[PDB]
């Protein structure tokens, strides 16, 4: 015919002639969801990045994510379609925050979020993400654990371990998470009162204690099969991967409003430009990336 290529098409040719992968976060744009080749949350990612066969990993994500898959791959080209697409609440920890709570606590393990830069990781023994800091806080050998950059995950680990849990910094916090209020729960309850709620850890926590589950995006997508009927507590994309994966279940957004201009930095058309002209090149400097490396990879053996 006389019809071309579109930016689908034109993405599918230049992954084969890249001999790319996609990797995307669940909170990308659905038709960037569409043409990626493997969607996840921060962990699952984080694993993924451990088997990447491909030459190329395109990260359809925010820039401390790239970073993670880099860190994981030093001899591979990781690429970010936008440097702009990066994490408020993981550039509120820097390592002046690290430094203070070791001298403070020496005997504390300092266990940083995966949402938190290079430089900061490197400082860390282990990372975590929503779907294991419970775990991993409660099998280190210490009744007090460093902790960030999310005061409200801070505030479920200390909950649920019992531990004592120190922040860096004082105040680290993911504003799409913190849009959610006590009133979002009881309008989703009045619209949809069969659904439950799944909340994720980084909201408040008088709003976590509403959720029938609290879990990671990952863990959202496991636990989804408990019921028909679920009110989403977390960035309004999620809405639509829960809806792809779930066709039979009902989903409905707490906050169509929720949602993380980071994330949408990225669009098809930079990540075509991505693939075509090999760029944003991320690399981590070799110390900084071996320090996080022993971080990620301990974190990876603890859960
Ligand atoms: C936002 C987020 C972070 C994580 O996995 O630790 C999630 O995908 O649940
Ligand atoms: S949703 Fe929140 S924690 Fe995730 S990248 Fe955006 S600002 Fe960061
Ligand atoms: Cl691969
Ligand atoms: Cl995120
Ligand atoms: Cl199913
Ligand atoms: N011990």
């Amino acid at each position: 015919g006389s019809f071309t290529m579109d930016l689908v098409e034109e993405i599918l040719r230049l992954k084969e002639e890249r001999n790319a992968i996609i990797l995307a976060h669940n909170y990308q744009l659905p038709e960037v969801q569409d043409i990626a080749d493997f969607i996840g949350d921060s962990l699952e990612l984080a694993r993924r990045a451990t088997r990447v066969d491909a030459d190329v990993i395109v990260f359809a994500g925010v820039d401390f994510m790239a970073e993670t898959a880099k860190i994981l791959n030093p001899d591979k080209v990781v690429l970010i379609p936008s440097r702009e697409a990066t994490c408020a609440m993981a550039n509120m920890l820097k390592v002046e925050h690290i430094l203070e709570a070791k001298r403070k606590y020496p005997n504390a393990p300092v266990v940083l979020y995966v949402n938190s830069t290079a430089e900061a990781k490197a400082y860390a023994d282990v990372t975590v993400t929503s779907a294991n800091a419970v775990e991993v806080v409660k099998k280190l050998d210490s009744d007090v654990v460093i902790f960030g950059p999310d005061k409200n995950l801070a505030h479920y680990v200390a909950k649920m371990t019992g531990k004592k849990i120190i922040p860096v910094p004082s105040k680290g916090h993911c504003y799409v998470h913190q849009k959610f209020t006590l009133d979002d729960v009881e309008r989703a309850k009045k619209l949809h009162p069969n659904a439950k709620l799944m909340i994720h850890p980084e909201c408040i926590p008088e709003v976590q204690e509403k959720a029938d589950i609290i879990a990671s995006t990952g863990g959202m997508i496991k636990r989804a099969c408990e019921w028909d009927e679920w009110v989403v507590f977390t960035e309004r994309e999620m809405v639509y991967r829960l809806r792809k994966l779930y066709p039979q279940k009902k989903f409905y957004p707490a906050r169509e409003d929720a949602f993380c201009i980071g994330m949408k930095a990225i669009t098809l058309k930079n990540i075509y430009e991505s693939l075509k002209d090999m760029k944003y090149k991320v690399e981590v400097p070799e110390e900084i990336a071996r320090k996080a490396r022993k971080a990620i990879e301990r974190m990876l053996e603890m859960s």
